[PDB]
C-alpha cells in the first residue's frame, strides 16, 4: 500500500493539476472560477499532482482519509447565486465534464457507475451540503445557508472511516458561528477507482446575476491504510 | 508553503514518474535497471509524481526533510560491478542525463550550478557513499562495502536539517550488521530549485561482468517547513 499527505498552507500551481478557469492567485489562494471578466458558466478544477491510493487489492485493505480546507464563496446576488464548490475524488487523468449543476464532475443526472466520482458539494443554488456518489442526485444533504455568509471563510473537515464506510462532513463559519454537518454511508472501494486524484471543482452561474467566485484558501489531506 | 509526505510500503507505478529502464515488479519493488536480458549500460530513474517544495521565498524559510528507504543491489561479479544507485533531488520535469558514472543525473564531471541536482550515491565502483552536489566529484564520502553485502537489503536514513544546512546519511545492513554514515554541509536553497522531484536513479556496468541490479524495496519521505 501507499499512504500520502500534504499540507497546503498557501497554494502554488507547481504541485497541482489545474483545469478550466482554475488559477492560483499571487496571494496563494486557489481561484476555481473566473474572478474577473466573464464569470458566466466559468468552471475550473484543481487536483493534487500525485494520485492517492484508495484500494489496495493485494491486502483486501481500504484506506481511510481526512481532509481539512477553508474556502470563501463570494456571490453578486446572495439570493440567486450558483452553482457551488465541491471536494471530489475523481479518476486519475480525467478531464472536466459538464458545467452548471454538474459542477464539472458529472455528465448525466442519474447514477452512472462508470463515473467513478464521489463529491462533497457546497451547493449555493439549494443552500445545502450534498454528498454526490456517481450522480448529482445526492444520497444525503443538510441545509447550510451559504448566502447568509457571503464572502466569509468556511472551515471544513471531511473524514472517511473505511471500516464503517462512514463519510462525515463538518463545516463552520467562524464569523456567524453557523455550523453544518452531514454524513453518509459510502463504500468507496465500489464507487471510485483503486487510485484517485483528489481536489476541487466549481461552476459559476449561467447568467449575469447568478455568478459567484469559489476560492480555496488552505488545504491539508492525509490518507493511510490500517 | 507546502508540506508533503508519503509512505510506500509496496511500489506502484501509478504515483511515480518512471524513466529509462525503471519498472515496478509484480512484488511491488522498484527495479531501476534491467533485471533480465541486457543489463549492460542499463539506466533508470523514478520520482514521486508530486513536486516537493524546498524553498518558499515568500517566508524566507527552507524546508527540512527526512527519507527512509531500503534497497538491494545484486551484482554478477562482486569485485567488478558498477555503477550504483542514488537518491536524488532534481529539477521538476527533468529528463535523464548521461549513463555510466554520471548515474543518469549529471552530464559534466566538474561543478555545474545549472544542474540543480543533489544526490546521495551508493557507489559500487569505489565502495563508498558519496554526497554529490551538482558534480560527480563528491563533497564528502565514506567507505561502505556494498560488495561484501551483495544481494542483501540495506536500510538507509537520510535527514536534512535546514537551519544547519546539515545533510546526514546512515546505512545499515542488518544481515552483517555493517553501518555506514556520511554527512556534509549543503545549503540546499542555493544548490537546487525552489521545487524539486525526489527519487532515485541508477546505472549498470558497461560490460557483461560489471552489470548489477538496483532495487528499492520501500520508501517513506516527509518534508516540513518550520
Ligand atoms: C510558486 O512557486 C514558484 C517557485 O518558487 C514561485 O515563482 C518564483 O517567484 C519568485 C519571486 O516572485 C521569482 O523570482 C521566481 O523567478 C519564480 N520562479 C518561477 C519558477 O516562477 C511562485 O511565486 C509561487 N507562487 C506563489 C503564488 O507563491
Ligand atoms: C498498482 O495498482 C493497480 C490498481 O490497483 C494494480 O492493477 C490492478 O491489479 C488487479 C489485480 O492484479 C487487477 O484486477 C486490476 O485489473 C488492475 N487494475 C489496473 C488499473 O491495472 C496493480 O497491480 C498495482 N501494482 C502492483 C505492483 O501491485
Ligand atoms: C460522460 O463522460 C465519459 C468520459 O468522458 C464518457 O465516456 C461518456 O460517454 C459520457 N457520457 C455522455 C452521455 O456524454
Ligand atoms: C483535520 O483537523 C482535525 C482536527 O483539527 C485533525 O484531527 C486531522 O488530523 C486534520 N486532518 C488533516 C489532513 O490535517
Ligand atoms: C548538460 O545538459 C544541459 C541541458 O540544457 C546542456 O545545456 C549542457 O550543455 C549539457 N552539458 C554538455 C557538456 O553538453
Ligand atoms: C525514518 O525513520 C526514523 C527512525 O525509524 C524516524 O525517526 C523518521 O521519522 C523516519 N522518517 C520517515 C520519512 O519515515
Amino acid at each position: 500500500s501507499n499512504d500520502a499527505s500534504f499540507n497546503v498552507e498557501t497554494f502554488n500551481k507547481t504541485n497541482l493539476i489545474l483545469q478550466g478557469d482554475a488559477t492560483v492567485s499571487s496571494e496563494g489562494h486557489l481561484l476555481l472560477t473566473n474572478v474577473k471578466g466573464n464569470e458566466e458558466d466559468s468552471m475550473g478544477r484543481a487536483f493534487y499532482s500525485a494520485p492517492i491510493q484508495i484500494n489496495d487489492r493485494t491486502i483486501d485493505n481500504l484506506a481511510s482519509f481526512s481532509t481539512n480546507f477553508t474556502f470563501r464563496i463570494n456571490a453578486k446576488n446572495i439570493e440567486n447565486s450558483a452553482y457551488g464548490l465541491a471536494f471530489a475524488l475523481v479518476p486519475v487523468g480525467s478531464r472536466p465534464k459538464l458545467k452548471g449543476r454538474y459542477l464539472g464532475l458529472f455528465n448525466t443526472t442519474n447514477y452512472d457507475r462508470d463515473a467513478h466520482t464521489v463529491a462533497v458539494v457546497f451547493d449555493t443554488v439549494s443552500n445545502r451540503i450534498e454528498i454526490d456518489v456517481n450522480s448529482i442526485r445526492p444520497i444525503a444533504t443538510e441545509s447550510c445557508n451559504f448566502g447568509h455568509n457571503n464572502g466569509e471563510k468556511a472551515e471544513v473537515r471531511i473524514t472517511y472511516d473505511s471500516p464503517k464506510n462512514d463519510l462525515r462532513v463538518s463545516l463552520l463559519y467562524p464569523s456567524s458561528e453557523e455550523k453544518c454537518h452531514v454524513s453518509a454511508t459510502v463504500p468507496l472501494e465500489k464507487e471510485v477507482e483503486d487510485w484517485v486524484s483528489v481536489g476541487f471543482s466549481a461552476t459559476s452561474g449561467s447568467k449575469k446575476e447568478t455568478t459567484e467566485t469559489h476560492n480555496v484558501l488552505s488545504w491539508s489531506f492525509s490518507s493511510n491504510f490500517i
